[PDB]
């Protein structure tokens, strides 16, 4: 961790719309 | 590779439709 530090690594739904569109 | 070639081993819209069937 003071490597990494140091370095810079790191470690459906649309056919009951239609429907309720007709009605 | 030569040893197997030798021997011979190897190495849903069902409801979509019932509405528009209505409609």
């Amino acid at each position: 961790q003071k490597y990494a530090s140091i370095v810079g690594v790191d470690l459906l739904e649309e056919i009951t719309k239609d429907h309720k569109v007709l009605a």
